[PDB]
RNA sequence: AGCCAGGAUGUUGGCUUAGAAGCAGCCAUCAUUUAAAGAAAGCGUAAUAGCUCACUGGUCGAGUCGGCCUGCGCGGAAGAU
């Protein structure tokens, strides 16, 4: 269970470090305008412009959304162990064992992506 | 051959894409309500939407279709006293 128990803290550590790495909020900030232009139906009349407009607003989400997910199933995770921990039963620890693999790997893919920007 | 009607459902098939809803592609090209309805032949779009088409049911009420063999013609075919 040890080496379990590191894992989870550690990957919830990296996904901070990722996070700060992006520098998330301007990102965001960005997003919200560019979801508003969206909204507004004029921006359609004009077709490769709005295009534009699609095209940057779904990687925004995506990369926030991305980090979203992490902050939330890295929580979800933490009270999955919590809840075995709490109820002596094997079936669940394992679960809690296993379902942060997944979570970690994802972040990894998303480190790697980020990093090699160049077409 | 025209003419009047439908030209549905699962379904907008998923994907990758920015979006993809027959129609950017890549691929499967299946099944349903059956009279019949292509996971779609063309137009159309931001993409849907929308407008046709395929086949099929009515009307009508006799011939009709496109290959082959050969005859004769047509175009292709512009020049300097
Ligand atoms: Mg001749």
């Amino acid at each position: 269970i040890n080496p379990v128990n590191n894992r989870i803290q550690d990957l919830t550590e990296r996904s901070d470090v990722l996070r700060g790495y992006l520098d998330y909020d301007a990102k965001k900030e960005r997003l919200e305008e560019v979801n508003a232009e969206l909204e507004q139906p004029d921006v359609w009349n004009e077709p490769e412009r709005a295009q534009a407009l699609g095209k940057e607003r779904s990687s925004l989400e995506a990369v926030v959304d991305t980090l979203d997910q992490m902050k939330q199933g890295l929580e979800d995770v933490s009270g999955l162990l919590e809840l075995a921990v709490e109820a002596d039963d094997e079936e669940t620890f394992n679960e809690a064992v296993a379902e942060l693999d997944a979570l970690e790997e994802k972040l990894a893919q998303l480190e790697f992506r980020r990093m090699f920007s160049g077409e």
